């Protein structure tokens, strides 16, 4: 599945520490070495999710480049796309979207790409996901939709977006 681990070696770890800190030169240097593209850390973290939610676009990119999954899950079930939008990257949220992310992915709770930039106020990566067809009616684990949370949250603007785009 999008779930690695098993091994952990020191060399996947500085791919991992190198692609959150944005390092592109560590992190060619790193590959070219043989590091694992798909490494993952306790939590389940592979370097492409930790360049997302650290906002280096182009370490995002040259992971995509070379067969880093997309689509990777941690062990609380975020996926990159998730935390790119989590953290208001919305860059890379169009170029995850570009190499395939599953726009509707839930994690643990339930919560998908749409709930978490809905719930942290990012009105244009919302307007993004619901383009690539983010499901509007998709639940969390109390039931509430991006919708619900938009109306709880008194944010008649991000309502609206949520309504009509």
């Amino acid at each position: 599945s999008h779930h690695h681990h098993h091994h952990g070696s020191d060399l996947g770890k500085k791919l991992l520490e190198a692609a959150r800190a944005g390092q592109d030169d560590e992190v060619r240097i790193l590959m070219a070495n043989g590091a694992d593209v798909n490494a993952v850390d306790e939590y389940g973290s592979t370097p492409l999710h930790l360049a997302a939610l650290a906002g280096h676009l182009e370490i995002v990119e040259v992971l995509l480049k070379n067969g880093a999954d997309v689509n990777a899950y941690d062990t609380r079930g975020l996926t990159p796309l998730h935390l790119a939008a989590l953290y208001g990257h919305l860059e890379i949220v169009e170029v995850l979207l570009k190499y395939g992310a599953d726009v509707n992915a839930n994690d643990i709770d339930g919560y998908t790409p749409l709930h978490l930039a809905a719930n942290l106020g990012h009105l244009e990566i919302v307007e993004v996901l619901l383009k690539h067809g983010a499901d509007v009616n998709a639940q969390d684990k109390f039931g509430k939709t991006a919708f619900d949370i938009s109306i709880d949250n008194g944010n008649e603007d991000l309502a609206e977006i949520l309504q009509k785009l």
